């Protein structure tokens, strides 16, 4: 039943975080953690394909996306089983992670254990922007921080 | 059905290394790839259970250890999991990888996707050092680099 995982954020930038996720059976994936050293407002937040670090953000690849679906917000039925939409960073430069997603796990298909989380430069359009960039990355912009998704106590 | 793997070591000393592991199907791991900064000989080279980089390479706990056995070198029946035996670095501190293992896995409940890949100061004694540190550790000593090990393209 009871799987967890911890990821650890780091960049060439300031930003820092530590985000912890929880799933009881088949119940949903609760995360919760901070991010600090952030601008003040929204910042597109997604699990990327790959846990790879070489490159240090830029080897994660893209949205992990097992159905060959486009970009959204969570709420949308058409996203990227990565899409966590945004987190909100405070004047302090801190966001507090509170999210609940059923389509993420810590198990089976949809498991983004050994994935990369991202936060990003920038608001996610959650894909309603006009371009063709917001039905891939949601104009998110850059990626300011990254780290390997691992199996926690 | 291939399924790939990769995990950079990183220390707060001269040690690092990119870590490759590939998986065809229900098959041995083969894990290559290179480490430099180590001291001439042998090193201990395991899976520790947590991908947990809270506290460098203390968070990722003890060897991966699903059937909770002693600690073994590869070749015996009882080891942990995580139990890779040593790597050699020759006078230029360079360690070449080249390992088959037919207990890790790249999925399902042996996989060491999410977990930690940690490189240590000293031999790993293989279980046969007739202290009881020798049955948990090898007598390895201390973590030298570690990494999360990360899905691969
Ligand atoms: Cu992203
Ligand atoms: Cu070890
Ligand atoms: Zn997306
Ligand atoms: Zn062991």
């Amino acid at each position: 039943m009871e799987m967890k995982a911890v990821c650890v954020l780091k960049g060439q930038g300031p930003v820092e975080g530590t985000i912890h996720f929880v799933q009881k059976g088949s119940g949903p994936v609760v995360v919760s953690g901070t991010i600090t050293g952030l601008t003040e407002g929204e910042h597109g937040f997604h699990v990327h394909q790959f846990g790879d670090n070489t490159q240090g953000c830029t080897s994660a690849g893209p949205h992990f996306n097992p159905l060959s679906k486009k970009h959204g917000g969570p709420k949308d039925q058409e996203r990227h089983v990565g899409d966590l939409g945004n987190v909100t960073a405070g004047k302090d430069g801190v966001a507090i992670v509170s999210i609940e997603d059923s389509l993420i796990a810590l198990s089976g298909d949809y498991s983004i254990i050994g994935r990369t989380l991202v936060v990003h430069e920038k608001r996610d359009d959650l894909g309603k922007g006009d371009n063709e960039e917001s039905t891939q990355t949601g104009n998110a912009g850059s990626r300011l921080a990254c780290g390997v998704i691992g199996i926690a106590q």
